[PDB]
Order: C-alpha cells, then structure tokens, then sequence
C-alpha cells in the first residue's frame, strides 16, 4: 500500500485512453524492450536534446503493453510512475525519510517481478537527503542485481553536470540516444494528432496547414527542435480561429476600441485634428461593418494562411502571401523611396529589387537577402539612403543596427562584436553584434566607413555573407538568414569609373569580392537636380517650426538663388545645409528672441540683391 | 586551390549519404581565431574559473555521437597556436578538457579547407 500513496499509475490511465497516440520511432521502442528484458543491469535512460519526445516513448510503451504487441517476457507488467517530490514531503526528523524510501523499495522488491518503475527527471536522485552523502546512493546495491527496472528520461546537458559527476552510478544505467527527426517524418507525426485538437476546439484543420507548418516553421523559429516546434503553430492557430467565433472578427474590435479611445480624449479636451481622424476612422469602421454584414449574408476552418500569420506575429519577420495589405505599397516602393533620395535611380532600383525578389519567394532560402556594398564620392547620400529604407519597412529610424568600423583600428577590437572566450572577464554579455540580433531578427544592419578598419575584421564577416550563421562565446548559433546587410565606403571619390574598381580590388581579397552581391557605384550630382533638394530641406525646416507654429512663405528667386550657390562638386550636397542656416537660420534667430515675432503668422522671405532679408 | 571551385560543396555532399541529412556535421569556422586565447572556446576552461561546467564547443559535440564529419573553414587566418591544439588530434585521436576526459577522434573524417596562393602554376 506504500506505492499507492507515493506513486500514481500509468497502465490504469492507459486502459481508459488518456494518452495521445504515439506514432513512429519503432527503433527506440525495440531498443528499450531489448535493454529492459536482459538478466542483470537492466534500466534504460532516455537521453536527447529537449523537446524531441522522451516521455511520448514511454507512453507508447504503455500503449503497447496495454495492447499486447510486447513479447512473452514483459507480459502484463503494469508500469508505475514514482515520485521524488512526494517522498521528501515532510521529513524534518532524523530517520523519517529513510524508512519511507526503504518501505517503498521493499514493496517493489516484495512483489513477483511485476512492477516496472518509471522515474522522470532522474537527476534529482543525487541530492536527495541533505544531511555526508547517505541518500540517493542507497539503491546502489539494488540496481546491480537488477531488481527494479527503472525507466528514466533526462536531458542531454543536465546529465554531464550531475550524473557524470558521480560515475559509480553511471555504469548501472544503459543509454538510449533519441535524436530529433526530420520534416519527412514530422509531417506523419502531425497527421495523427489531428483528432484531439478537433475535440478541444470544435473546428476543422486542412492537411495543407500541416504540410505548411512543418515546412515553414523550420526556416523562422530556430530555437526549438522539430516535433515540439511545429505543434504550437497548429494549436495557436486553432485558438486564433476560435477567438473569432464571437460575433465579430478582429479589425472591427480594434477599430471600435480605437475610436472609443479617440472619442474619450477628444471629448475630454472639449483639438480638432483628432476630430478629422475620428471621422475617417468612423468611415473605415463603417465600411468594414457593412462588409462584415455582406459576408454574413453570403469562415470556420484554418488554412495555410493563418499559420503564416502566427509566424508573422511572433518573431515578427512577416512571411505571409502578401494578401494585398502592402502590395500597393510594394508596387509604389520606388516612387515612395524617391521622395527623400533624389536621383541615383540605377542603384535605388537595385535595392528595391533585392526586396521584391524576396517577398515573393524566388531567392535562395539559406543566404542573407541583401548583402551588397555601394560606394562613390562623399556627399551623394549613401548614408541617407540607408536610413530611408528602414523608415517605411519598420516605421522606425532606430530599429536598425548601426555599427561603425572606423573604431576598429587595431586587430584585437574584433572581440567587442563576438564576445570574450569562456573563462575571461566579460562572459555574461556575449557579443554585441550577436545579442542585438537574437531578439527581433528582422532589422537592417549598417557598416559605416569600411575603409579605416584593420584588414582582419574582413575575415570575420567572410562567413556572415555566404552562410548566414555566426557563433558567439557561449555557443548559441544565431543566424543572419533574413536581415539586410549594407556596406559603405569612400574609395576613389572622383577618380574615374574604372580607377574606382582598381582600388576596390587592390584593397580586398579575391575571396571577399566574390561573396558580395552587385557592387554599386553612386554618381555625382547635377546643378539641375539641386533645386529639388532645396525643396525638401525647406520643407523639413518648415516642419520643425511646429514648436511655435510659424511657417515660411518662400519666393521662387530665393529658391533658385540657393540652388545657384550650391557650388564645388568635390563636397556634394553637404554645404547647402550650412548655406540654409547662414542665410535663413541666424537671421531668424536674431529676429526671434528680440520679441516681435510672437507665434502665429509666418514671415515672408525675399531676396535683396546679394543677401536675402526677411 | 583557387576560389569558387566546389571545395565546400564537396565537404557537404559526402556528409549527405552517410547521414541522410546535411546539418548533422560539426561545422566550426576558424576564421575568427586571430589571437592566442580563443583556444578556450573549443577546449574548455581549467577548474576554478568562470565558465567551468560548459566544456568546449569542439569537445562536447563529438562525445555524444562519435561519428560526425568535421569541417575547418579557412585555416589560414588562425594564429599558429591553434595548429598546436590540432597537432594531437591528428595521429593520436585524443585531446582533453577541464573535466579530465580523453575524447577519441578515431573514426571521424577530418576535412581542411584553404585558399593559399590561388593560381599557383
Ligand atoms: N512520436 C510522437 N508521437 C506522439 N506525440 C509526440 C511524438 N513525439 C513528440 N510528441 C509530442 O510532442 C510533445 C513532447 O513532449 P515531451 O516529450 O513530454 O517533452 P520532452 O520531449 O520530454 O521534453 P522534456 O525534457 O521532458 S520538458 C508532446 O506534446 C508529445 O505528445
Ligand atoms: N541625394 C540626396 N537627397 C536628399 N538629401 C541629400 C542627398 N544627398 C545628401 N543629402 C543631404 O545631405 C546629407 C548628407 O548625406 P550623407 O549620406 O550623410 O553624406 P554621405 O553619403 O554619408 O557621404 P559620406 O562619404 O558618408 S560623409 C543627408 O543627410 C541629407 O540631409
Ligand atoms: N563543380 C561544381 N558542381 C556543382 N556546384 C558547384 C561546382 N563548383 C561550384 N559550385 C557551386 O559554387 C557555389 C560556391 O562554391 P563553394 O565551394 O561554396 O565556394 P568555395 O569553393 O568553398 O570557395 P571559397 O574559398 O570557400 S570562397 C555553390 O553554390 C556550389 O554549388
């Protein structure tokens, strides 16, 4: 009766059908039965990386014992799962634990070879009674005679920390190595569990969802292992579907809550403004509502789309079908990007191309998406281009990772981006390039001024470009599969179009230029196109003055006089920004803090033959 | 040999019919070991120091399944101290770590890549 209170049963639960059907892995089952039926030293320890199924094998053995495919030897054995937490429960007195354990063991030894014990997580055997080691190695003279069959299941790396420390126990246990499967059998494992999820959520799951979630989840979520990493998408997609069985969908709830919020704020202020955005949002919410009704007049199952929406929600790399939500943006993308960068169109199209080939799935699945270096003279706008394609992909400007290779003058500064080896000073922080990516892995990475780095940083990114893995000091292999790398330079500012390709080849190696994508050349500027830069700069400086709601009224002769002063094409578009302040800035500053330009109406600017007044 | 020839594609193709996959190989990259103290990430750390119960990255990926093929990509850039660690790997088959176990490389297929010269006659 001592086994009754301190231990449950599995075979009695298996006869009632409370275990999920265990599919595949006949080799490990036959190996466990082969180990388990020998004469002496008969207890397997299932060992593998966590998640691959090491309790499901024991439940499959329970299913086979209840069914009856076992041989004559293991005939009707009734596996009993023990505990180690409900035995050290209250034992503050001196001999209170030890007679308890010895009573359990005498009950196991008493019966006629029936009971096969099953301790899960057996690394807790070692530190049992903290008195001077007495407990845990009490069962050591009993395992050698083969008296309790003791099937266990511990992980791989919690084994050489505890059990290999105490190697007198280590030779009692045999070992069964359970490695993960591949996709080709994980599809078959998924297809058999598609009954219990229909019960707990009364919905229907298409087979296309399973063959998608096995294939799609192995490129994106790389922190888990193959069986455990693919069920969760199916379950959470079923929950996504069951949430919307409430009378409305999601967008309508979102919009209702949003407009209620803006309503609240607005009425509390009683700002205009919001008044408009209210109305617009009320138009939208109206339209959708009507659409909803329409549809009703005319969903209840999951498909291969909602799996992709789960994977796009978590680890926020979007990986859907492009269901028209951004297709109008991805066709108006060269047009949108040419609102902040003017000209250089032959290398704007070449960057738009490396995204539009990759949203539609044509590019190589295991290689970084965009890994290319663009260069030219100084002032063209090659840094402003990089901060303007992260502007509409992310609605951000600091979500990119700007790391700067003008500080890496010496050789040994490489370690600040890969972290210290194990045993030295900083071994908690890891890398700095690694740990910035491993959370939110979709950002854009810069490398400003690749010139002035020492020629040893180049041999670290030689495996970043081609096969997108990188290993930090710990051993977490982070992967740069779907980021966008950017390299800048200044080599050969105004030399030629062929001298510039003679200094690039002379500084790098014939194994590093080949790793790259298309190496681009930014051109110079033109005196005709300089006016449109002045337009954007004055628009920016007019937007800045919303602190005190002034604006500017600018005449065309001023707007072209500031363009005709954009001289010296050694410097590019940079000195025009200084010219804007030396004409308009300090003049308006002196005009401002002497009173008299209190906020409200703007000022007019006007030329006066050499300078310009206000 | 020279670059762009197929010297990495070969070492991933003979790991294809031995294992029925292409990701079950020990792929370490020695393009990062420019200095003399990145030995410790593949050999462990001596006892008494910070990361002690971690093993090495080369060591505790063999002792589990002692049959995987091992790469070594771009061995030129390693400082000539990593070669000293590699010297008893060859022709004996065993090395040590902090815990004091001699892991046996007696039946794996070591593979070394390089790009030296790249066009010598
Ligand atoms: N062959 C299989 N047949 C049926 N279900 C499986 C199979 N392999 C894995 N599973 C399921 O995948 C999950 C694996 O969970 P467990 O194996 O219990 O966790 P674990 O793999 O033992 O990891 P730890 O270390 O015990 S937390 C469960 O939901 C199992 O039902
Ligand atoms: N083509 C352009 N279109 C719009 N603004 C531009 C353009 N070129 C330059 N500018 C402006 O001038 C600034 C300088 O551009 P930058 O890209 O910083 O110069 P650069 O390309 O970094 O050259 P180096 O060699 O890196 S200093 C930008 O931040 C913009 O404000
Ligand atoms: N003879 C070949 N047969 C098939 N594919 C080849 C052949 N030669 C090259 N390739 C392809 O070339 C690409 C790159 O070859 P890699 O071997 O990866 O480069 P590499 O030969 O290692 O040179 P380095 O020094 O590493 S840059 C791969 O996609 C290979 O498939």
């Amino acid at each position: 009766q001592a086994l009754q209170k301190y231990s449950t049963d599995l075979t009695a639960r298996a006869r009632e059908g409370k275990l999920d059907p265990v599919i595949g892995r006949d080799n490990e089952i036959r190996r466990v039965v082969q180990v388990l039926s020998r004469r002496t030293k008969n207890n397997p320890v299932l060992i593998g990386e966590p998640g691959v199924g090491k309790t499901a094998i024991v439940e499959g053995l329970a299913q086979r014992i209840v069914a009856g495919d076992v041989p004559e030897s293991l005939r009707d054995k009734t596996i009993v799962a023990l505990d180690l937490g409900s035995m050290v429960a209250g034992s503050k007195y001196r001999g209170e634990f030890e007679e308890r354990l010895k009573a359990v063991l005498d009950d196991i030894k008493n019966s006629a070879g029936q009971i096969i014990t099953f301790i899960d997580e057996l690394h807790t055997i070692v530190g049992a009674g903290a008195t001077a080691m007495d407990a845990g190695n009490m069962i050591k003279p009993m395992l050698a005679r083969g008296e309790l069959r003791l099937v266990g299941a511990t992980t791989l790396d919690e084994y050489r920390k505890h059990i290999e420390k105490d190697a007198a126990l280590e030779r009692r246990f045999q070992q069964v190595y359970v490695g993960e499967p591949s996709v080709e059998d994980t599809i078959g494992i998924l297809r058999g569990l598609k009954d219990r999820y229909e019960v707990h959520h009364g919905v229907r799951i298409t087979d296309s969802a399973l063959v998608a979630a096995a294939t799609l989840s192995d490129r994106y979520i790389t922190a888990r292992f193959l069986p455990d990493k693919a069920i969760d998408l199916v379950d959470e997609a079923a929950s996504r579907l069951r949430m919307e069985i409430d009378s409305r969908p999601v967008e309508i709830d979102e919009v209702e809550r949003l407009v209620r919020r803006l309503e609240i704020e607005e009425m509390a202020l009683s700002l205009a403004k919001l008044r408009s955005e209210l109305a617009d949002q009320k138009e939208k919410l109206a339209e959708l509502t009507t659409r909803w009704q329409n549809e009703k007049n005319a969903k209840e199952e999951v498909g291969p789309d909602d799996i992709a929406d789960v994977v796009s929600a978590w680890t926020g790399i979007p990986a859907g079908r492009l269901l028209e939500g951004e297709t109008a943006k991805l066709l108006r993308m060269e047009d949108e990007l040419g609102k902040r960068v003017i000209g250089q169109k032959a290398a704007v199209t070449a960057v738009s191309d490396a995204v539009r080939r990759s949203r539609a799935g044509v590019s190589d699945p295991n290689r970084p998406t965009g890994a290319f270096m663009f260069l030219g003279p100084t002032g063209v706008g090659k840094t402003e281009l990089a901060k303007a394609l992260a502007d509409f992909l992310f609605d951000d400007e600091r979500a990119m990772v700007r790391i700067d290779m003008s500080e890496y003058g010496e050789k040994h500064t490489v370690a600040r981006l890969i972290g210290a080896p194990p045993g030295y000073v900083g071994y908690e922080a890891g890398g700095q390039l690694t740990e910035a990516v491993r959370r939110r892995p979709y950002t854009v990475v810069l490398f400003d001024e690749i010139e002035k780095a020492h020629p040893d940083v180049f041999d670290v990114l030689l495996q970043v470009l081609d096969e997108g893995r990188l290993t930090d000091g710990h051993g977490r292999t982070v992967d740069f599969r779907n980021t966008i790398l950017i390299l800048t330079s200044n080599l050969g500012s105004g030399g030629s179009a062929e001298q510039v390709l003679a200094a690039v080849r002379a500084t790098f190696k014939p194994e590093f230029i080949n790793r790259l994508d298309d190496v681009l050349i930014f051109e110079g500027l033109n005196p005709e196109e300089l006016v449109r830069i002045v337009d954007i700069q004055l628009a920016q400086l007019g937007k800045r003055l919303a602190q005190r709601r002034l604006q500017l009224q600018v005449s065309l002769p001023a707007k072209r006089w500031l363009a005709q002063r954009g001289f010296d094409p050694v410097y590019g578009a940079r000195p025009l920004r200084r010219l804007v302040q030396q004409a308009i800035g300090d003049q308006l500053a002196k005009m401002l803090l002497a009173g008299q330009v209190h906020d409200g109406d703007t000022v007019p600017v006007n030329v006066s033959p050499d300078a310009d007044s206000l």
